[PDB]
């Protein structure tokens, strides 16, 4: 009899409640620091989403021995998906545009925290193909302490990126001829 | 018998209530800067709006080195639409008038956020036909990071927009011999 | 069997109390400015209703560089209707009474916010003509941003209105010669 | 059978007990404010009320350039009742008593706010007679703004009400050669 | 059965909780101030209830210049009955004694609030025969606004009582050529 | 059938938990204040109850122009019985015992506030022998204001009792050509 | 049937949680004062429990014009006993050993608040045998008020002990040609 | 029926749920002070627990005119034991290790607080065979106060441990020469 | 019947919520101090987890005199495993890199803390090999109080662990010619 349906039908919606809470109050954040010790200006500063979204604007700008401080996070209410994203400026003394990419994935069972830089001729804002590029065609690193790496052009970069769910990530830029931190 | 009429009642309202308060808590809001150094007045300040409202009034203008700050949100209550509007002011100095259309959606998996300026012939405050012609017939900008474009006349503006569902705009209106932030 | 009726009364009442508390927990509100820069005195400040009430009085008298500041809201409790208002003064020094109106409805379907403001002949306290004159006979501004117009007599008034559900309202009355805000 | 008659029970005594908290919480208050500026001392101050009561004392006197603070209230817990009242003071100066009146009805559906005042021949407290000259026999202002009249005798007010069920009434009492606020 | 009677208990004991809880809080008080500008010391203050209490002493004298401050209350718990009570001092300059009579009574439907004052021969402290000859045999006053008497033997008071359920009475005990507040 | 005696458990727990928690939360309370300006040293406090208890000590003396403060209370949990005590002290300047007895019964419908004192030979500490004497074969005060009386050997006192359940009393004890408070 | 008994753990584990949760939430406490002026440093601080329990150490050692502060307490959770123990120092000065007794029972029923001291020959520490010696073999104060003895070998003490379940308990030990407080 | 067995574990894993959180709740805890004034420089300070863990580390050192302060506590969470351990610190200066042992058992009905120290041959860390030396091989002391014992080699300790569930115990360290506290 | 089958549920995913609460409310916590008092300068940072996970970045250098402060924790949400990593740094001025270990287990009843560090040949950032070398081919310490070992190449440390499922771990890298803390 019905009565069986309705009381089917209050175990349903009381489980699908808890269910969409539950990946509703799932966080997934991040949070990228640039700092510019390169000796030359940035400008021009874009991004590009994969996954997730970020409340405030970039600097237009970024002059010599100043920081881009920039605070991703995963798409809110009940959608499982991570952060994943791309951010590019403009080097106009050298070029070249620097591009820097994160992911801070929704399924540890089979993603992990990942990070790279570039720097790519002329003028070219972020975009699924720097995504593509800096994620499966260059070789990525994995979130476990500081790397550095030269970028070409007079310039090297050296940062980290913690393993968290909500992960921190620290980037310097700076002259092939100078030391970290 | 009529004891299940009255269980599906009690199942009905239950969910109804649930529903009507999840379209009630979704928050849609923009928070739009202009800054004016374009080196004219700014006067008459007008807007329109296709979905959103908003609390407070625009200055009535806009002196050189100061900024609009104005913030819309979506219609209060149950109802599911996004902020969708129109703002502009007249340029006495230039014979003009700037105008600046934002989007900020309901229905992520159909649109995206949007924004655009533009400085049109005469005296005309916002409507319809400028949602139409800045969000249609033009090309708008989405809303990744910072892009630049001339007004004509001696003026250009650069801005950006938040991804976000809860969005941050920012332009500046600037003379064509002048570099932003 | 009676267990039915009594288990609908549970259903009639639990769904009449959430009814009732909806409509009285619905807000329609208007905060009115009035500066008056036109160099001449107000008095015998006066108000008429079609819906809602203020719990503060009018200043008797608006002296130049002073402004009237006024809170009208709706009628509390479940009943649903929003604030439509006239409020005047008059100008011994000009022969005539200034009238302002405004209405903040509660089905929005159907109405929009609207403002209005004219300079009549004699003294004439507000009350129904002045609305219906206010509001079908003469030319109505709708709530969106700026308007300016000419009284007649030497007097001119620039103004604005919200289009929310909670809505500020705004003029300055002042002399032909001058500029707003 | 019996058990019909007990869940009969908690229906009546559930929605008796809801419907006396309606009539408990529903507010009816006036606040009443009377600035002597007659150049006369008032002294001997009286009451009466038709329903509703005030928790403080008057003054027993006010001399030039004081005023009345008085706050009359609704009946406590459930009796569904207004504030109606009259106040008195004697003025030997002139040999007259001032007396004003005020109605803050419970049934908006038939009544409205009301407030009158005059200037009585000889000493006489405020009493049901006073009530129904003031309401009934003199022409009483309604609660829109501010009115003035002449008391006789050298002196006049100009005064207004708030239409609010949480009424504020004001009244200014002056000499026939000045003007009020 | 017996499942029937077991319904109807928890029917009578949920009614009388909460009947005994509605008659212990509803609260019955009173405030009694008496001024004493007489010109003589007044002593051995004593006090009589018919019904209700009061937590603290009086001063055992009062000099000039100085007030009786007294706080009368109902009887706690879901007793029904108000405050009704005498207090009294002896005057030993004039060889008479002062009482003093008030009434705030539970059921309003029968009973309003009452006061009174004498200056009885000799010394006589407050009693049931005081109460009686207070309210019944000589003329009291009813509780709106101010009233003045004689005394006799050089002395007169004015005084007045609020007709609220919480009660504030105030009486100022001066000489026949002096005036008062 | 058992179910029945189950239903019935529930209830008659039910009913006792609220009864044993009214009498637990029914406060029976005094506050004793004895004032020595005797103009003698009084030494070895001590105390008696018949129901009641202090949690604080006596002072071990009292010197000229210092006063005891001691707060009886009901004994505490579901126990219906009031306060009903003694204390003493011994006066070495004039070979007496000074004692103190006062009343605050649980059941007012038999019973009200009591108090007495007296100045008896010898040494001979606060016991069931001062109570009966100070409250059936003594002529003990009732609480209704103050109250004077001669000790004897060139003492007096003069007190007054509250007549509230939590009761303050106060007793100055003073050489018999001197005034109270 | 089987749901009679189901039913009946419920009540059987309902009232249980309350009967523990009663026995866990009834307080028994004590706070020992024992001033030393008896011109001899104490040593050696010791104690004992029938019952109850300390959280804080003694004082090693109570030099001339100073005093042990110290406070037991029932045992914790639903053990349904009071707090009985003693307390001791040496003495080196003179030889013998101080010793302090108390009690604070559980059941009020059968027992009273006691305490007792004594000067015992050579060092001997706190045990069952002091106990059973100051409890019964000795004769014991009751705690109502002050009491005074010799302990011998030019020493006394005065002390008292509150009749409540919370005890505060006092002593001063001192010189037989000195007086307390 | 099955809906028999499913009342069954409502019963059960409500009970389990209480029983869990009555041993997860139940707090047994020591914080151990030991005082060096011994003269001599302790180091390479070491620990054993049969039962319980401490948070914080020890100091490498403890210097002279300073002192260990360590706070062991019982294993979190819903296991029935206390806590139970070692402490040890090597004196290079004497040429032997200083050890100190406590028990606070969770199982009162069998055990009790003790506590213990010695001053072992050469450099040995704390283990189970100096746990099993100081708490059976060795005489303990019982939780009761102050003791006092030569360690041989020029030092001596004087300590106390409280005999709560919540336990402080406290000892000085010091030459056999000088006087505790 | 259908009926009971709904009922399990209900048992079933009562269970589950409370048994999956219990996994993400259990805490494992490191919080990993090196003190680098070495005379060498230490950088290039790296990490590994063979379990849990970290918020911040470590240091990219650690000069003389300055200390790595890091604070490992389990993986968040019902995930039933601990603590278990590497951490390390190269050292230029001696050709080498440090090594630290640390364990904090979920499950007690297998497993106890435990950490190790060494000083590996060349530059070699943490990973599984350095786990399992540290762990299981190497001496690890226990968790019980101070130990020192040499690193060879002029080094030396000295560390402790505690013992708790929120451990504390400190080590200082040192001089072979100097003493700790
Ligand atoms: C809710 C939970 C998630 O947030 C965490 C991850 O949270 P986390 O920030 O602590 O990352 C630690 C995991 N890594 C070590 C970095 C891989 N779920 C998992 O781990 C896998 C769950 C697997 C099953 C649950
Ligand atoms: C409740 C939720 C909404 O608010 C969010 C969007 O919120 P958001 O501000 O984080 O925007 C992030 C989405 N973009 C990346 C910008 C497209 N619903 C969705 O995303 C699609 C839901 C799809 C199904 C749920
Ligand atoms: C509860 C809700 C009301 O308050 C809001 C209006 O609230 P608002 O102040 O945001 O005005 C925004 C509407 N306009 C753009 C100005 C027309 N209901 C509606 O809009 C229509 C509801 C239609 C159905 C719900
Ligand atoms: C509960 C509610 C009452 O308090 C309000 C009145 O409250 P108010 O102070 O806002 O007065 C506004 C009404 N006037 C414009 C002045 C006539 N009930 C009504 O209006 C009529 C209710 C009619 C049916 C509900
Ligand atoms: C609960 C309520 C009582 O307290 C109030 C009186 O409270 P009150 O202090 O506002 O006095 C106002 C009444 N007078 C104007 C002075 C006569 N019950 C009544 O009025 C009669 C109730 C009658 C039926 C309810
Ligand atoms: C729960 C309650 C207990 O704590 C109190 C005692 O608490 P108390 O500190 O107020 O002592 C006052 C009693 N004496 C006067 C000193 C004898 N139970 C009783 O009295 C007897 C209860 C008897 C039956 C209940
Ligand atoms: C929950 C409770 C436990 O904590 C307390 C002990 O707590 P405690 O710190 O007050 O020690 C006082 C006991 N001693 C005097 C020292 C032996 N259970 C017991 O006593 C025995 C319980 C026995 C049955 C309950
Ligand atoms: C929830 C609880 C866990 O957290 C604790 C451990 O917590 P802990 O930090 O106090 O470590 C103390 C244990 N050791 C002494 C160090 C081995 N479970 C256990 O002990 C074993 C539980 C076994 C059964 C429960």
């Amino acid at each position: 009899a019905a009565g069986t349906i309705i009381a089917g039908a209050e175990l349903t919606f009381g489980l699908l409640q808890n269910l969409l809470y539950f990946f509703a109050n799932v966080n997934r954040k991040c949070a990228v620091g640039v700092d510019n010790e390169s000796g030359f200006r940035w400008q021009e500063g874009s991004t590009y989403f994969f996954s997730g979204t970020a409340d405030e604007n970039l600097p237009y700008s970024v002059s010599d021995g100043y920081a881009v401080l920039y605070g991703p996070r995963k798409t809110n209410g009940p959608v499982a998906t991570g952060v994943v994203g791309v951010l590019a400026y403009y080097i106009p003394s050298i070029g070249k545009t620097l591009a820097v990419m994160w992911s801070v994935p929704f399924d540890y069972n089979f993603y992990q925290n990942w990070w790279n830089a570039k720097l790519y001729s002329g003028n070219q804002r972020a975009d699924y193909d720097h995504y593509v590029d800096l994620y499966y065609n260059a070789n990525p690193f994995k979130a476990n302490g500081w790397h550095e790496r030269s970028l070409g052009s007079g310039l090297k970069f050296c940062g980290s990126m913690s393993s968290s769910g909500q992960a921190t990530l620290e980037i310097h830029v700076l002259k092939e001829s100078e030391t970290c931190m």
